[PDB]
């Protein structure tokens, strides 16, 4: 994937309607179904403390960045076979861009 900066505000609404049910983003926000995502960019997958990950997510051992995030969110289970993240994917490129733009800022 090739991330391009988009709308953080549209990204916030996307995140809040599609991800918030399972994830928080703020520093010190709780793990829910999925892990809190603060600091996710520039951290390896499966390394948020206090969250019980699948072996598949840990073994993937991907250094999260803007580009591999876009790929992941397109089809999570395709990028990380075995993941328990039950999200079909964001198929529109503009949506992933908007979401990732938000995500970069919100996870600081
Ligand atoms: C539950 C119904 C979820 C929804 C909706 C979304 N996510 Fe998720 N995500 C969920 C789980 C259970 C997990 C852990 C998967 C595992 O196999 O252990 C995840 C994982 C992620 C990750 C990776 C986190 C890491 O520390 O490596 C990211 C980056 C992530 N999820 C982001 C994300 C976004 C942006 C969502 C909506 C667009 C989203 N998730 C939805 C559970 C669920
Ligand atoms: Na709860």
């Amino acid at each position: 994937a090739e991330f391009k900066a988009g709308s953080a505000k549209k990204g916030a609404t996307l995140f809040k309607t599609r991800c918030l049910q399972c994830h928080t983003v703020e520093k010190g926000g709780p793990h829910k179904v999925g892990p809190n995502l603060h600091g996710i960019f520039g951290r390896h997958s499966g390394q948020a403390e206090g969250y019980s990950y699948t072996d598949a997510n840990i073994k993937k051992n991907v250094l999260w960045d803007e580009n591999n995030m876009s790929e992941y969110l397109t089809n999570p289970k395709k990028y990380i076979p075995g993941t328990k993240m039950a999200f079909g994917g964001l198929k529109k490129e503009k949506d992933r861009n908007d979401l990732i733009t938000y995500l970069k800022k919100a996870t600081e």
